[PDB]
């Protein structure tokens, strides 16, 4: 029932992430120069440095919030790719699967130790 316990569990998930090759295209934002015509289809970027970064400034105030951006990297990917068969686009989804295997015990710990402050 830590309410806390979560920002720990989701620095290691994110180093875990880091460690994954799956992850080296989604490590930093999106370079403009190989990708010119990103933000024309993508509105909101996001990368795993970004996601850390606000983790750590403790700019997230619940892994609800982390696990939204997390899923817009991949939502991203999904809608940027040209082929449901891209290599980039193929990391992201073995990196999503692992990254939901893992996520799904830190949302239900959290918010049964919201529930259980709140009884
Ligand atoms: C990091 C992502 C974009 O969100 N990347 C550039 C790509 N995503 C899918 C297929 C091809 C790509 F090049």
């Amino acid at each position: 029932y830590d309410i806390q316990a979560w920002k720990k569990q989701c620095e290691e998930l994110l180093n875990l992430i880091f460690q994954c090759e799956d992850s080296e295209p989604f490590r930093q934002p999106v370079d403009l120069l190989e990708y010119p015509d990103y933000r024309d289809i993508i509105d909101t970027p996001m990368d795993f440095a970004t996601v850390r970064e606000t983790l750590e400034a403790g700019n997230y105030e619940s892994p609800m919030e982390l696990c939204k951006d997390v899923r817009l990297i991949f939502s991203n990917s999904k809608a940027y790719t040209p082929s449901k068969r891209s290599r980039i686009y193929s990391m992201s989804l073995r990196l999503s699967a692992f990254f939901e295997e893992h996520i799904s015990s830190v949302l239900s710990d959290y918010k049964s130790a919201l529930r259980f402050h709140k009884r």
